[PDB]
């Protein structure tokens, strides 16, 4: 007979399926090669069910590094029915098949939700690493042709809506790995595996001689053509094999004799296929490059700096047996370069539309699914298993000035100086690295011939309202005492010494990076900061390379032996959350020395769970080029969908072209502008337009400097544009403040994609180029050189008004907009309920004691003014201030609410001065606005406008 014919209180192991006391375990009665033998339903709240599934016949059950213990225990019904066993809560009901352990989910009224791969999405291979054992696993969902994906971390190709796209999952300077995604359909998935992960095709790309034959310029088979032209000297052409060129090791398969910086190097030839469909391509590139396919400019001019590289993707339908011309131009800027094109076999529609995720190496497979009545409910799932985010220390949403590097004491001091003696608001100011002797990397002291009296500078900041964070590594050199430290106890990553790599730093010196999976190794990195830094009164924490980024431009095998093995395994498996483990480090840290005071981190990498440690991500060392401003609004929208709201990017860029460097050369010697000076200023202007919007505001890159006065002097339309930006995201200090209350009371998200608020109008599901900065502010970034408009979506509602002039626009159409070199376009929805304080040069310099609440009229709104001690974690007890306001359109009546909570030097009394904008009333932007006087004590007042 079949296999299925031959094989209340009983063991377990006699019943298809066991129920415990928050679970379902499942025994798969249908077994397949690489199936399945084990999947368990986990209850862990109303909306969110933690799915496992292995291939042995018991878990493994490691702890989650992400996921934290949950508040209350859930109610839950499991009812049998057949092949179908449902474990029901409140809010959803999970499903699983006995026979073949696929799994689905529904709202309480049976609507599907979400549905595995029809017979089975999961897959099992065994991986032996180190003698240690695992899994290589694959989920795959249905999708339909309406759904859309965001999140993924942070990634650099400006792709946005991940319906049907690809991306690989690992950590490197500008792109950081969060293996969480959000859907339209209102839930999220969350997939428990440190190891390199993909989204979608599960394979690596290919090199274009495993899928095209390739014809060389003369019409050969079995190679493209190279022709490099070098700045002196003769040309040489050689046939390629492969465009490959990609790391330290490829780089060496470049021509031998033939110096990169200058030279222009032109890839050309014919490629065929052999099947017909979409092929997707991935280019790798530094210096300045360009792609043609078919005639087509299906890569316009990217740039990087030969060591900061980058990927980009395009795709092209091709037919089998004919062949297209391909050109790629290429100019490596650089001694060292990077150039190289794979690509991916056309993948049936069909297959390529469903959510599939792969994972080289886990104990088992663990994924949590959260539904949720909307996006931000989905997010607060998330928020519930991974952590919520404190609200970030007030200080912090105000403008940060940051510099690759202020050299001495007198430079860092002059610059903040600078700022308030031109009355230009900030409140923030940055040391970066190499503020130590030259030959002592990780001995956290400073040079005293530049900083000699660090507590004096401190102090000064201080005195003058500000605050100051410092750049920290994992990096220690092996001369120091604090390496020794790490390294007499078996926690320094070993390759780095071993290959006596030397870094960069003058003659190049032997390093290592600590290993943050360690917990002892985290108490001692952390007890190093507090016994060099933290005496000094330094209020954040910059922890940069938390990749980790133990060596530059380095292969995926080599870049695993360089961060390994961990305390909790190998590298393959432990290689995602080294940045989680660092920062927690400091968290647990600082809170451990001094519970109330707030904790800021700024890191480069990022994983889940971040935000429980009030730490944000910045974007990393970024171009500076339009192309890069274009790919942070959707790496920065992908991120915060992500579950993470605290956000930053380098405005203006890290890295900076040549050309960039000599126009400053030149201002600073002749006060003349050159054509290159002039885009410059364009650049830094646009791109300061934008990140006024965006949840940490922060200039920073290497020279040129990057203080506005630097960029173009006062009367300059830059500096005017500018300073009006940093102006007004002081002005608007209540709203945004209420929205950094808001990530912590409420679960949210403050740089939001368009398909949040507007999930019901699918026209946005493809924008990544427009969002909102809270519930009330449509932001519309330019991001070309010279445009003095742009093409804005604007979503179906009732209306959008200009922030400038209060003129009404209408929902629902696109249109062109005009966009003076001064203005980013900024538009204010309707129902808009928006607090503005006062003129302050930072944040509470004066209390707000009069605000202006504008009123955007055509429909209903709420907003609650939230307010607190700023610094402390007193909110925690209770110690804070909230405003609640409603406002109805029908009958044009605001409710300011009874105020809920107290605290120390809150404002009892204050004033606020009603203004409303409408249809039939354009009301410019004006502090000054004539309005409605209300002199509030805490009492509710209600006012009909
Ligand atoms: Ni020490």
């Amino acid at each position: 007979g079949s296999s299925h014919h031959h094989h209340f209180q009983g063991p377990a192991s006699n019943k298809v399926y066991e129920k415990t006391g928050d679970s379902v375990i499942v025994k798969v009665q249908h077994k397949e090669t690489g199936g399945p033998r084990l999947v368990r339903l986990q209850v862990m709240g109303d909306k969110l069910i933690h799915v496992s599934a292995t291939a042995d016949s018991k878990f493994a059950d490691p702890q989650s590094l992400i996921v934290v213990p949950q508040k209350k225990q859930t109610s839950f019904a499991v009812v049998q029915n057949g092949d179908t066993i449902t474990v029901s809560t409140e809010e959803v009901k999970a499903s699983v098949l006995a026979s073949t352990g696929e799994v689905w989910f529904t709202d309480k009224n049976g609507e599907l939700i979400l549905q595995e791969n029809k017979g089975g999405g999961k897959t099992f291979t065994p991986i032996e690493v180190e003698g240690t054992k695992g899994y290589t696993v694959c989920q795959v969902f249905e999708s339909p042709e309406d759904e859309a994906f965001y999140g993924l971390g942070q990634h650099q190709a400006d792709e946005f809506n991940y319906k049907g796209k690809n991306e690989e999952l690992f950590q490197y300077n500008t792109k950081v790995s969060v293996p969480f995604v959000v859907s339209n359909k209102n839930y999220g998935i969350l997939l428990d595996s440190y190891s390199f992960c993909r989204f979608g095709n599960p394979n690596d790309y290919s090199q274009l001689n495993r899928i095209f034959k390739l014809y060389d310029k003369t019409g050969q088979e079995g190679a493209l053509t190279g022709t490099y032209v070098p700045k002196k000297g003769e040309t040489l052409v050689r046939r390629e094999d492969s465009i490959y060129f990609e790391n330290l090791k490829t780089i060496e398969n470049l021509p031998k004799k033939l110096p990169l910086m200058g030279a222009k190097v032109t890839y050309e030839g014919e490629i065929e296929p052999a099947q017909t469909g979409e092929f997707k391509f991935i280019l790798y590139y530094a210096g300045y490059v360009k792609v043609y396919l078919n005639n087509e400019p299906v890569v316009p001019e990217r740039w990087r700096t030969a060591w900061n590289p980058n990927s980009y993707k395009f795709a092209a339908h091709l037919e089998a047996g004919k062949r297209v011309p391909l050109k790629i131009e290429w100019q490596p800027d650089g001694g060292q370069s990077y150039c190289g094109l794979r690509a991916l076999t056309p993948v049936n529609p069909e297959e390529q539309g469903k959510q599939s995720w792969w994972s080289e190496m886990t104990k088992q497979l663990d994924y949590y699914f959260m539904a949720g009545e909307n996006m931000d409910d989905v997010i607060s799932g998330y928020r519930s298993l991974t952590g919520k985010s404190p609200v970030m220390p007030k200080w912090a949403m105000g403008f940060w000035q940051s510099r690759e590097k202020y050299n001495t004491q007198e430079e860092m001091l002059g610059a903040l100086k600078g700022f308030r003696d031109r009355k230009i608001p900030l409140d923030n100011i940055v040391l970066d690295w190499n503020h130590w002797p030259e030959n002592a990397w990780g001995s956290h002291e400073f040079d005293k011939a530049r900083f000699p009296d660090p507590k004096a500078m401190v102090d000064s900041i201080h005195a003058m309202h500000a605050r100051m964070m410092i750049s920290v590594w994992p990096k220690f050199y092996v001369t120091t005492e604090h390496f020794k430290e790490f390294d007499e106890n078996g926690w320094m990553y070993q390759q780095s010494v071993k290959d006596s790599l030397k870094d960069w730093v003058g003659p190049g010196y032997h390093y290592g990076f600590y290993d943050a999976y360690d917990p002892d190794a985290r108490k001692l990195f952390w007890k190093q900061m507090y016994e060099h830094y933290y005496p000094l009164g330094i209020d954040a924490w910059w922890m940069d390379a938390s990749e980790p980024n133990v060596r530059d431009c380095t292969d995926l095998e080599y870049r695993k032996a360089l961060c390994g093995p961990t305390a909790l395994g190998s590298s393959t498996e432990f290689f995602n959350a080294y940045a989680l483990m660092n920062a927690e480090a400091i968290y647990d840290g600082q809170r451990g020395v001094d519970n109330n005071k707030r904790v800021f981190l700024l890191t480069r990498s990022g994983f889940a769970g971040l935000q429980r440690y009030s730490t944000a991500t910045w974007s990393g060392d970024i171009g500076t080029r339009w192309e890069d401003m274009k790919a942070q609004i959707s790496a920065g929208l992908n991120f915060a969908m992500s579950g993470i709201p605290y956000w930053t990017m380098d405005i203006g860029g890290f890295c900076v072209e040549n050309r960039y460097v000599a126009g400053q050369k030149q201002w600073n010697a002749t006060k003349t502008e050159n054509a290159d000076y002039k885009e410059w200023r364009e650049l830094n202007t646009r791109w300061y337009q934008f990140g006024a919007f965006v949840p940490l505001y922060r200039a920073h890159g290497q020279y040129p400097f990057r203080e506005i006065w630097e960029i173009a002097p006062e009367g300059h339309p830059a500096y005017q544009s500018v300073v009006y930006y940093t102006k007004l995201r002081y002005n608007m200090m209540p709203y945004i403040y209420s929205l950094a209350g808001m990530t912590w009371f409420d679960d949210y998200t403050i740089m939001r994609p368009l398909v949040m608020d507007f999930t019901a109008d699918a026209e946005v599901n493809d924008i990544g180029d427009q969002f909102m900065f809270g519930p009330s502010f449509m932001v519309s970034p330019v991001y070309r050189y010279g445009d003095r408009s742009r093409e804005i979506y604007f979503p179906q509602a009732e209306g959008w008004y200009d922030f400038y002039s209060g003129k009404f626009q209408a929902g629902g159409e696109r249109k062109v907009i005009e966009a003076p070199y001064e203005r980013i376009p900024l538009y204010v929805r309707a129902g808009a309920i928006i607090p503005f304080g006062d003129d302050i040069q930072y944040t509470d310099e004066k209390p707000a004691e009069h605000i202006r609440l504008y009123i955007y009229q055509g429909a209903d709104g709420e907003f609650t003014l939230y307010e607190d001690e700023g610094v402390n974690y007193n909110y925690e007890q209770g110690m804070y201030a909230m405003i609640p306001m409603k406002y109805d359109e029908a009958t044009k009546t605001l409710v300011i609410g009874e105020r809920q909570g107290e605290f120390p030097g809150m404002l009892k009394e204050r004033t606020f001065t009603v203004v409303t904008v409408n249809k039939e009333k354009a009301q410019p932007f004006d502090l000054n606005a004539k309005g409605v006087t209300v002199k509030y004590n805490g009492s509710e007042q209600t006012l009909k406008l």
